[PDB]
């Protein structure tokens, strides 16, 4: 039922992504945005599988923006666009203000290109 | 054990904790200190407890604060002014920088060199 870019935050560790999303959700009073945490017990395989199941349920007509930190998580999106045909952008080295910007703009209905760029700018500025 | 103390300071219930703990488990080290600021904690209470945490750690080589956004970004300057302890602050902290930061600190590198190490990640992103 999509007027929005779906924003997925994927991070190493038990709750980095969850805590960041739960925080941006309270700051903006919004219910969008998805957290996928991969602790060191979950394989890269299994986690990519989880990304797949996840996206598929969100109706990503407007695309998916992946917010990631480092490593393999960083390349998932491109692999997904490849495998599933779903438009994707990834940002790496993500922190709270970035999640904040992304979920803010997504929920105003901005394009995937537009929200991606917004973020890369948070870095260019700092 | 007398190294640069790395304090990760973040918004949310466990962004900081989860980051510190991933990195500790990645490097099998026990150092690094997490401070989480949920919405139920006021800025002033957060600075107090940072202050009390730091006094107790007894840093002999300076303290490096890793933070996301907002007032947490200036706690570093204030703490130094208030007690004459040398701090530097990185803002927009992401797991890779907590990783680099705790790694080098573990090696016994100085504040200045670690700080520029983290700074250089954003540069090398760019």
């Amino acid at each position: 039922s999509n007027a929005q870019v779906e924003v997925i935050v994927m991070m190493h560790g038990r709750s980095t992504a969850t805590s960041m999303v739960e925080t941006v959700q309270e700051l903006l009073s919004i219910e969008s945005g998805i957290a996928l945490d991969m602790p060191l017990t979950v394989e890269v395989k299994a986690m990519y599988e989880k990304l797949k199941q996840t996206v598929v349920k969100l109706n990503p007509v407007k695309g998916v923006l992946i917010l990631s930190d480092m490593g393999s998580l960083t390349s998932f999106g491109n692999i997904l666009t490849e495998e599933l045909g779903i438009r994707t952008k990834t940002v790496t080295m993500v922190s709270t203000p970035v999640v904040l910007e992304a979920m803010r703009k997504a929920s105003l209905g901005r394009g995937l290109e537009d929200i991606y760029q917004s973020c890369e700018q948070l870095f260019e500025n700092k």
